[PDB]
């Protein structure tokens, strides 16, 4: 009778594991089917507003992030839960994971998974250029040091790149922390000059640094066809292109899944100066029911299905990511794995940071976005790029 449609926002894996939570939970209760449709960044990331606005809107959205969850319930574009939660012992969760969920004293969404941001690197293309392959590079100088040695250009032409330091998950929003830093101040008004943030200037120069070495025009000759801030059967490091990547833990999965002979290395991300020894953010994926949801406490019910320990435990194996539920991150499988207790050694040794709570959090990012790229391009100076973000982002 009650149908419930669902939006999850990538394909692949993760996409087919939600899919199946749905499925297998619309079997066991017939009075609720489930319609799950893939809609990219959950048509929210930096057509959820425009639904919304039309009175048309999904019952349920599961985002990829934390970041837009202010902005949102601000504009009361999703609605509070505290009267669907009395029965959920919310002291189950992780706490910085459920702490992300308040936002002015009531909670907003559920988070779904945990993730951490690490540097993968390619054992193979280290042993070639004489590097100890497991011994991943501690500083930023270190890093630029290594990725020279892992660069291999012919008259220009890039055969092998040792590092690029925008792709993966080597954007703005995630690069900032690592520089000691954030796009917006404690009160959440977008930070981006250089006389605002002097340290956000230092990490575009880092990273404008690698467009003057190789030409930017090469690197993006070099990766023309891959994917670059989405990890796919198609990103530069699952291909073997790039020697040094960062990404988040997830990305284990996709190097498996497309080339399982992968010889490969995680570790926490290199210290940037101003920044803290192993910086990581953490964040996770979240589910929020929107203004308008015909069906709250059924799309309530299939996420409170959604975090029983064992089989959110399940799912977080299988897409590799860590379970949001502290008893259920005990029971993964994934605890046995090389890999991933690599990952949870970040979690646990590195420096976390959290997404920052603005409500004008993805557009100041868009302007952020904007002027890296400018930058990168050589378009404009990173000092005046930043400048004139700033002015974008007011
Ligand atoms: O791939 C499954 C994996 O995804 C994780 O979410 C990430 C997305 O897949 C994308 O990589 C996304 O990239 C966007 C950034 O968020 C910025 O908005 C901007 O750079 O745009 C890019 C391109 O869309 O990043 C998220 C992580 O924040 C996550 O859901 C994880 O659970 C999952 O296994
Ligand atoms: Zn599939
Ligand atoms: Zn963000
Ligand atoms: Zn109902
Ligand atoms: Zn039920």
């Amino acid at each position: 009778q009650v149908v419930l449609t669902l939006w999850y926002p990538w394909a692949g894996p993760d996409g087919d594991a939600v899919v199946s939570l749905a499925k297998e939970y619309s079997k066991t209760h017939p009075n609720v089917q489930i319609k799950a449709q893939m809609v990219s960044g959950a048509g929210i990331a930096a057509k959820f507003l425009s639904a919304v606005a039309a009175g048309n809107p999904p019952d349920l959205v599961l985002y990829w992030g934390q970041d837009a969850l202010p902005g949102l319930a601000d504009q009361g574009a999703i609605i509070p839960l505290d009267d669907y939660l009395k029965d959920v012992d919310t002291s189950k969760f992780f706490e910085a994971a459920y702490n992300a969920m308040k936002y002015k004293g009531k909670i907003y969404g559920l988070p779904e998974m945990v993730n951490v941001r690490v540097l993968f690197w390619n054992k193979d293309l280290f042993k070639q250029a004489g590097l100890d392959p497991n011994t991943p590079p501690k500083t930023i100088a270190e890093l630029d040091q290594m990725a020279a040695k892992l660069t291999k250009t012919k008259n220009g032409t890039i055969e092998q790149m040792g590092f690029i330091p925008w792709i993966g998950q080597g954007v703005p929003h995630v690069m900032a922390g690592v520089f000691g830093t954030s796009l917006v101040d404690s009160n959440g008004n977008p930070i981006l000059s250089p006389d605002k943030n002097p340290q956000l200037l230092n990490l575009l120069k880092w990273e404008v640094s690698y467009s003057d070495k190789y030409g930017a025009m090469n690197i993006n000759k070099f990766i023309a066809g891959m994917s670059q801030n989405s990890s796919q059967a198609n990103d530069p490091f699952v291909l073997g292109k790039v020697a040094m990547m960062i990404s988040g833990e997830w990305q284990i999965n996709a190097n498996k899944q497309y080339n399982p002979k992968l010889n490969f290395g995680v570790g926490p991300i290199p210290q940037a100066p101003g920044g803290k020894p192993m910086p990581s953010l953490m964040d996770g994926n979240t589910w929020m029911i929107p203004k308008g949801s015909k069906h709250p406490q059924e799309a309530m019910d299939f996420i409170k299905w959604t975090m029983d320990p064992q089989r959110i435990a399940d799912t977080a194996d299988k897409v590799y990511n860590i379970a949001p539920i502290v008893e259920a991150a005990k029971i993964q499988k994934l605890n046995n794995d090389p890999y991933f207790k690599e990952v949870l050694n970040v979690a646990q040794k590195g420096s976390i940071y959290y997404t920052p709570a603005a409500k004008g959090m993805l557009s100041t990012e868009t302007a952020a976005n904007n002027a890296f790229q400018a930058a990168q391009y050589k378009k404009s100076t990173p000092e005046q790029a930043l400048k004139n973000a700033q002015a974008e982002a007011e």
